[PDB]
């Protein structure tokens, strides 16, 4: 078996490599790379996702999200409060500001330390969720705006047509922005090009062991355990690295740089924060292998979760059983 111990992987692919999209995921996997739940590609030196970044500052971040923490500093929830709009050119400014910017540090070791240590007594704001993409027309590999639709991969796959769409969403960070424990929507992979800016630092568990970060949230967090059988699709919970080692929970780090690619794999639960202004770019995707994990992914259907359009078509037709549930929490 490749990669046993899970341990996260890095790829180089060539120019020639970069070329079909479908065939280097399916390289990466015979290598074991999804046994980690997350992998790092960087592009090769010839390519290039658009020419410049000079001219975004007029991108609008219509609901800017203030990320509110309540617990204790490794084992805490974030809730969402809404902001005023505003341009990317304001809010790279508000990150930079004395309130929020990064602290002096000597290192990503130093900065993840003081992460843990003081992420609950600050909220930063996150321009999360922007439907949208910075990838240029031309670009033709490993385009986030031009990969083939989970809708044609499930008709190619399962051979029933279905409704629905899949297109980019853009990220606009600051220091300490955090993404809670979460798999994506049923399941799904993922795919994130950190465009411009500082760091994003990420945490994943493997797949195979999914499970047990489930079994640990439900004691960390048991309230919300009883509120809903799935409550990390809310993706409001975190919980630290020393606190996943002091409860023997199997997971790896890894920080991503402007100009890489991070892919994170079905059932792979991720969390993790940015190191100062940035923007990433990220989409779901599918591909033969995921339709088993598809068919089996746990559902929200206490009402918080509340998701994307295109989902529906995915519960109705994988997960016929639990479709009425579901949909009734959509409601
Ligand atoms: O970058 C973020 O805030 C969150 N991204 C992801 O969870 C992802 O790309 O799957
Ligand atoms: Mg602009
Ligand atoms: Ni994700
Ligand atoms: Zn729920």
């Amino acid at each position: 078996a490749q990669n046993p111990n899970c341990n996260i992987m890095i790829f180089h692919p060539t120019k020639e490599e970069f070329n079909d999209f479908d065939k280097y995921i399916a390289y990466m996997e015979s290598q074991g790379a999804h046994r980690a739940g997350l992998a790092k590609i960087i592009p090769p030196k010839e390519w290039k996702a658009r020419e410049t970044y000079d001219n975004i500052s007029e991108i609008l971040i219509a609901t800017p999200l203030q990320q509110v923490a309540s617990g204790r500093a490794g084992v805490f929830t974030q809730y969402h409060k809404k902001k005023k709009a505003m341009t990317v050119g304001e809010y790279r400014h508000l990150a930079n500001s004395k309130k929020y910017q990064t602290p002096p540090h000597q290192n990503f070791e130093d900065l993840e330390r003081k992460y843990w240590k003081n992420r609950i007594y600050n909220s930063p704001i996150y321009g999360a969720d922007i439907s949208g993409s910075l990838f240029d027309e031309n670009t033709k590999q490993w385009n986030l705006g031009h990969l083939g639709t989970i809708q044609d991969l499930l008709e190619k796959e399962c051979g029933v047509v279905i409704e629905g769409v899949n297109t980019p969403y853009l990220y606009f960070g600051m220091w300490k922005t955090t993404f809670a424990w979460h798999t994506e929507d049923m399941d799904l992979y993922s795919i994130n090009y950190l465009h411009l800016g500082e760091p994003k630092t990420w945490y994943v568990v493997p797949p195979e062991h999914g499970q047990r970060l489930e079994r640990l949230a439900r004691e960390l967090f048991p309230g919300s355990s009883r509120g809903c059988g799935a409550f990390l699709r809310h993706k409001v919970a975190l919980i630290s690295p020393t606190v996943l080692k002091e409860n023997g929970i199997p997971f790896n780090r890894i920080t991503q740089e402007a100009g890489e690619f991070m892919v994170t794999f079905p059932y792979g639960y991720h969390a993790g924060f940015n190191h100062g202004f940035n923007c990433a770019e990220a989409i779901n995707f599918a591909t033969p292998r995921w339709i088993d994990y598809g068919k089996m992914a746990s559902q929200c259907s206490c009402g918080e979760a509340r998701v994307t359009f295109s989902m529906d078509a995915f519960v109705r037709i994988l997960q016929p059983e639990r479709y009425d549930l579901w949909k009734r929490g959509q409601d």
